[PDB]
């Protein structure tokens, strides 16, 4: 009679941990959500096949408004699993679901999986140097989000790197590309004119982390803004002050212009 | 002709991903290092039995100084795996190893696994709110390093959380406990007197992340400094001002005192 929060990882069904698979295989009921992120290398069918169980996919509304009405009731008399892309508690509001579980007298356990938050290490940027993170959200009607711009500014001032999760509208099958994020940021720059994000700003793009051949690119906005980084999901990173080896990796592995090997200490 | 950087995950032999395991099983040679961290919930023997391959352990020197003489030569005409605790390329100097592979004409691929950087989300603290990270190092001789204290200071004043890795002597198998970290920080506070880390400071402790029964505790330093958080590894976090939802999770899940709902929000 417990509830398992199990992450499925970055790209495909094989990104789940062995621990997660063995536990998921023995659960009575299996639920999942695929609106918090995109696993571009798999399908519901493949996940079901691997786990050996049928999976009931839930919408944001099902979860946020009815988690305690759909999932928790079953967890009070069975072993239930709730699957999610990447790590279940990273950049989601799922942690609060553990509180709902407690209040309902249901014990819960978390099985982690690879997350985009730590996968950034593949960009060569020292992970400890990342500062506050943010999300580039799609403008809606007259509402144009801009707080993510101030985050970059705050981190840059401290010489820290900025991780930018990109927006997603799963129900509309919309996945923000690094290109779109760059366009939005340039627009905010025109408004705020803080010299935070311009055509000459160095950026790093990581697409489909978790796949065997992810797209890792680095360069100035003007040169990458119209580049094809492949299918989603994508994340955008605005590095702060670079260490020599970070610059070297970006050039040798991310194909950045040799010009960036030159660091301004 | 191929080198695989494979993460072993957080705690035991089952924290490796299905993808990582299947690939490791297909490799002709398997190397590993346990100097950046140790898998406290398992043993080399259990990891070997799981992968079904003998695992040649490499020391810090083997890797940092002779990676190209020990690992790469074999990767030239065979499939080779390099296992590391957590997620590959998180340890600061590992990304550079991919450059060495390139220089040696060896292709490399990264197989991700859970990292403490994302696993800390189990503390209920929002991932985007974490700022720069640091390691609490033991003082020694005439050397008393305190930069980690400055990191906490800079993050906190900006309302950001600070992830603190605790010192470890892998070879001697000696881990710094959260308790020792707190005493050190209080000692540093007495030195710099910046009102950054005191007996009333709210801290969070995460022990054995990855296990099914991790220890998650939160409260003021004066009340936690003498508490038993169990066996290592331990991770210390000095949260910035809390979102009410973060505070509620710490109270309901981490046994934090009701007081934080008004004092640290
Ligand atoms: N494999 C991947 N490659 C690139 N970006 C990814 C990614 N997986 C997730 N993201 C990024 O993160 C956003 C979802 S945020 C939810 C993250 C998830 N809990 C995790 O642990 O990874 C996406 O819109 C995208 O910008």
């Amino acid at each position: 009679m417990v509830l398992y929060f199990i992450g499925l990882g970055l790209y495909d069904e094989r990104d789940i941990t062995v621990k997660g698979l063995e536990i998921a295989k023995k659960c009575d009921y299996v639920f999942a959500e695929f609106y918090t992120s995109l696993m571009a290398g798999t399908t519901l069918g493949r996940i079901q096949k691997l786990i050996g169980k049928e999976i009931r996919v839930l919408s944001r509304e099902d979860v946020e408004l009815n988690f305690e009405n759909i999932v928790l009731p079953l967890a009070k008399e069975n072993d239930v699993a709730f699957l999610t892309p990447g790590d279940p508690l990273v950049a989601t509001t799922h942690a609060e679901l553990r509180i709902r579980a407690k209040r309902a007298g249901v014990e819960s356990y978390v099985i982690h999986a690879p997350s985009i938050y730590s996968a950034v290490g593949i960009t060569g940027l020292h992970i400890y140097k990342f500062g506050k993170s943010a999300t580039v959200a799609y403008p809606e009607g007259n509402w144009f989000p801009t707080s993510y711009y101030d985050v970059i500014k705050e981190n840059a001032e401290r010489g820290l790197h900025t991780l930018l999760f990109l927006d997603i509208k799963a129900e509309k099958r919309m996945y923000m590309t690094a290109n779109e994020a760059m366009e939005l940021l340039l627009k905010v720059e025109d408004m705020k004119k803080g010299g935070v994000f311009t055509d000459d700003t160095l950026v790093v793009v990581l697409a489909r982390a978790g796949s065997l051949n992810p797209t890792i690119r680095a360069g100035m906005v003007k040169d990458l803004i119209r580049e094809d980084f492949g299918d989603p999901p994508h994340i955008l990173i605005v590095p702060g002050k670079l260490h020599i080896v970070e610059a070297e990796y970006l050039v040798e592995i991310a194909g950045a212009p040799r010009e960036i090997l030159r660091v301004n200490v």
